[PDB]
Parts: C-alpha cells; structure tokens; sequence
C-alpha cells in the first residue's frame, strides 16, 4: 500500500511533534480533543512513541496516558485504551520529515495533519504534497 522509507530517529525518549505548516506542536487535551499549539510550555504536547511493529507506532500523551487515534470519519481524538484506530504508519517524507498515516485507513491515504490555524485536518482532506502532514520530532 505504501513505501517503506523510515525516519532515522528512535523512541528511547519522549518527543514533541512540530508541524511546519503553521508552526504548531501536536496537542492531546485531557478531554480528548486534538489540536496544535505554538506554546512550547504546554503540558499536553509531550508525547511518547512506541513501535508495535517496524514502522507502526502508537503516539501517546505522557501527561494523560491517552493514545492519538483517528476515527471512522477521519477526526483525531484521544483514546483511553489502545485500539485499531491508534496505529500509525510512521514514514520519512521529502527525505527529512516524519508523516503519520492511519493504519486502519491506509488505503485512503488519511494522515495526521495540522492546518495553518492549528486545527486538525480531517483524514479525507489530507494527502501527499501538503505541508499539513509534515512533522519534525523535537526534544522535550
């Protein structure tokens, strides 16, 4: 379904996920809402990735324990428990950035993405070529 160029990083430590599009860090709020913020001091932008299989990851909130997940209509939400909607295909893009494709909706190329105004971009609205889908992992 998709290429297998993988980013060089590892999951030994937590990370921030910075989106170059509008310059926002991906954030999972306590109530389950997902968006982005420019505030680097926010306690809900610290994430921990873990590999379930090579190239497949969970992305979780270190502050709340919630898992990033994409639902059946393509909206991101914070899940309390790991489910099929929480697995993402982590891949290199433009020889530099990390992208995250919904495993469950991989055939439709639904990505994790932030718009320029900081709101999450719905799965079917994302696609290869956009800046909304490009992330750079940064240290906490």
């Amino acid at each position: 379904h998709h290429h297998f160029n993988l980013p060089p990083g590892n999951y030994k430590k937590p990370t921030l996920l910075y989106c170059s599009n509008g310059g926002h860090f991906l954030r999972i709020l306590p109530d389950g809402t997902v968006d982005g913020t420019r505030d680097r001091s926010d306690q809900h932008i610290q994430l921990q990735l873990s590999a379930e299989s090579v190239g497949e990851v969970y992305i979780k909130s270190t502050e709340t324990g919630q898992y990033l997940a994409m639902d059946t209509d393509g909206l991101l939400y914070g899940s309390q428990t790991p489910n099929e909607e929480c697995l993402f295909l982590e891949r290199l893009e433009e020889n530099h950035y990390n992208t995250y494709i919904s495993k469950k909706h991989a055939e439709k190329n639904w990505f994790v993405g932030l718009k320029k105004n900081g709101s999450v971009k719905r799965g079917p609205r994302t696609h290869y070529g956009q800046k909304a889908i490009l992330f750079l992992p940064l240290p906490v």
